[PDB]
């Protein structure tokens, strides 16, 4: 299961979130592979200030494991400062921080 | 060697869009894996109205292997048909049709 999603980035804290991207928090990471989050991309597009995510999740409830990374202390805190650097669609759906993106292409 | 590009899309054709990526020429997969394109998705993002390509791309000289598509025959048939949904990016370099982005983050 491949998922990809897309937020804003403020571009006065790009290098800020460059830096912090440069050396995610060993617990964050941990979090995200308890979740059954593997090959996880971030992609940085300027000037259109937007971030791309991709990753594939190998779990069986999207849904549960991504409740149990929203509520993680370590990644509430982590997220303390990546969320400043960011600007949520306007558009995304009550409760979104990223917005989904729908898959309409694969090939191995 | 992980790449992240981006795409505009014309609304009015998103469906044309959508039902020519449920049947991709077989020619055109196939030129694809043979320039060392793999595990390649397209996600679509309404209503921002933006296509994400990603793929893995385990060949040597990637600005040959990107060449090479771009003159097959029967690949520049297909653009004709996807090109018309697309709408490349105001900002891009000239040279791009999608537009190139920089990885910020992975983890396995
Ligand atoms: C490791 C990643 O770091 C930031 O980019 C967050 O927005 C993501 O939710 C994730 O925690
Ligand atoms: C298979 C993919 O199909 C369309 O989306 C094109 O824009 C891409 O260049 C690629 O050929």
């Amino acid at each position: 299961q491949r998922m990809g999603m897309v937020i804003g980035i403020k571009p006065e804290h790009i290098d800020e979130y460059k830096r912090l991207h440069a050396a995610v928090w060993p617990a964050v990471l941990a979090r995200l592979a308890e979740a059954h989050v593997r090959n996880y991309s971030i992609f940085l597009r300027e000037p259109e200030n937007l971030l791309f995510g991709y990753w594939e999740y190998h779990g069986t409830d999207y849904a549960a494991d991504m409740e149990a990374i929203a509520q993680d202390p370590e990644t509430r805190r982590w997220w303390t400062f990546c969320g400043p650097c960011q600007e949520p669609l306007a558009s995304r759906q009550p409760g979104e921080h990223w917005a989904h993106m729908e898959e309409v292409f694969h090939v191995d």
